[PDB]
DNA sequence: AGCGTGGGAGT
DNA sequence: TACTCCCACGC
């Protein structure tokens, strides 16, 4: 992991330079992603993209289990719900 | 329950 | 660099 972060007190180290630029915005509080409907700023792309689904309603994750109607918004809380049928 | 926000990864 | 994904922890 040659990519190192030189922040004060960091010991964090990657493979990706990516990974490191986007784990700075930990230390520089840099928000570059923006929601179009609330206008609120996010570090991260990809979470800017589930963010606005607070605002649209859709749901297109779906339970599985015969006979269960439960849809979810992202993809883990479909996890922790299948789970929480049976395991 | 719903969702903010990290790391690791794939493309 | 760009994007999103899963997985995860936390509140
Ligand atoms: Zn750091
Ligand atoms: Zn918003
Ligand atoms: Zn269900």
């Amino acid at each position: 992991k040659p990519y190192q972060c030189d922040f004060k007190d960091c010991e964090r180290r990657f493979s990706r330079s990516d990974h490191l630029k986007r784990h700075q915005r930990r230390h520089t509080g840099v928000k570059p992603f923006q929601c179009k409907t609330c206008q609120r700023k996010f570090s991260r792309s990809d979470h800017l993209k589930t963010h606005t689904r607070t605002h649209t309603g859709e749901k297109p994750f779906s339970c599985r289990w015969p006979s269960c109607q439960k849809k979810f918004a992202r993809s883990d809380e479909l996890v922790r719900h299948h789970n929480m049928h049976q395991r």
